[PDB]
């Protein structure tokens, strides 16, 4: 009993974009107000914990195109 | 009994888009208030959380095309 | 007992999008207030929590545009 | 007692838009008041929860286009 | 007794769209009050729960089509 | 032709007020909108004008007690 | 033709109050949203204008007795 | 013809208060949001004009009595 | 024609208070947003203008008591 | 025709006030924005102008007892 496994794909898939111009922005937060309290804090694991914060961000790219591909095979008896 | 398989997905696709011109953006938020209180925290496992935050983003990319494609094989006995 | 199994989708799909001009927004939001009160917190899991938060986004891309594609075969005995 | 199975779908499809002009818009939220309380918290599963915000969002594409599309094929004994 | 099955769909569907020109828009909300109470949460399985929100919205895409596709082949002895 | 005039009033009046214990007061107001729009604007005397407003006051005193009192005398030929 | 005038008011009048204990108070607005448009401006006497504000006042005397009052004599020939 | 003036008032007025404690007092305002537009501004005279302000006022004594008189004499021929 | 004038009023107003203790008190402001525009400002006379301001006061004395006295007298011919 | 006139004004008033103790006071202030546009300014008098400020102030005096009097007198012919 043999066995036979053929694996082939293919792609050619594109991600393009075009832009002319690009500015004049304006970004201004006035202020803020943050309080937390705790007593106990205990984590084992893959925990990604994130506790009182106050961020701005601008995040502006030019180009901003992003892909995602994975491929898995599993042989098992 | 012998078995044979063959996996030959074939792509193409595209993913395109055009814009002229790009801008004159204005952003102002006037701060807020946030009290947050807990006594216990235990997390063992997987776990993203997040507390107490104050945030403001502005996220402008010329582009922002997304594509996610994902392929499987299993085989058992 | 043999078995023959042939996988060969094709795809040539196309996602597109024009625009011309685009520009002038305002967004300017008057702050706020939020309160919260817990005591025990235990999760053991994949979990995706989020608690008491106040936030602003401006997501403005200049292009937009998405393709989800997943494919998986199986075989048992 | 032999099997034979052919899987050959074939897609075309094609998504597109267009628009001249996009601009002048505002957006103006005038502040709020939220207030939560609870006890006990405990999750074990794939949870999504999210407790007690206050969120303003503003998002305007200029293109927002989706596509989803799934293959499965599944083989017992 | 053996047996031949055959799998072969065609889609050529299209989605298309046209716009001249879009904005003018104008989105002012005033306030408001919420408040929750409770005591006891456990949640064991795929949830997606969501307690004591005050949100708002302004989503103006340029395109704004959408196209859902799924199959689905199940082999049973 | 002489001419007499008296003026002796007397006061003896008493303005008084107890109380215990006062407290446990709680004002929350969650926010508004106003929006005003004019051309011309003269005045001229005493005036006391006030255009678009919002204001929030909490006046708790422990006493709290007023009292006006006016003498006036005139003489002509 | 003499004139004789007196003018002896008299007084003894008083404003008292007690109060035992005083507090706990809470004072949390959520903002606001407020806009003004005008072109010309022009005062020429005692004015007391007051333009487009956003106010809020916490007044807490432990006293708070006000006491006004007023002498006036005129003569003419 | 002769004339005699006699202007004797008296006051023994008296403004007290007693209070025995104090305290304890919270206030948190949450942000806001103003703008003002105009052209020509023109003031000649005692003018107490105030213009565009966002304010928080604590005013908190542990007295707080006041006492206002005035006295005026004319005298014409 | 002689004239005779007396003048003499007599005070023993007092003014006083008391407070056993007196503090524990809180203020926290979160932020605000501000903005004014003009083109012409003249100003010739007693004027007591204030244009764009962002202010926090925190005023606690002890006392706090006030006290005004005005005399005038005016003799013509 | 002689003129006699006699001015003799008397005052005994007293301002005092107790207070035993005084303190624990907190002020904490989160951020601002300001923002003022103009083009000509002209003032010729006794002018007390003020533009574009952000100010904070604790002014706690143990004290705080305030007394205004004013004496005048005019004579004409």
């Amino acid at each position: 009993g043999s066995v036979q496994i053929v694996y082939k794909p293919v792609d050619l898939s594109k991600v393009t974009s075009k832009c002319g111009s690009l500015g004049n922005i304006h970004h201004k937060p006035g202020g803020g107000q943050v309080e937390v309290k705790s007593e106990k804090l205990d984590f084992k694991d893959r925990v990604q914990s994130k506790i009182g914060s106050l961020d701005n961000i601008t995040h502006v790219p030019g180009g901003g195109n992003k892909k995602i591909e994975t491929h898995k095979l599993t042989f098992r008896e």
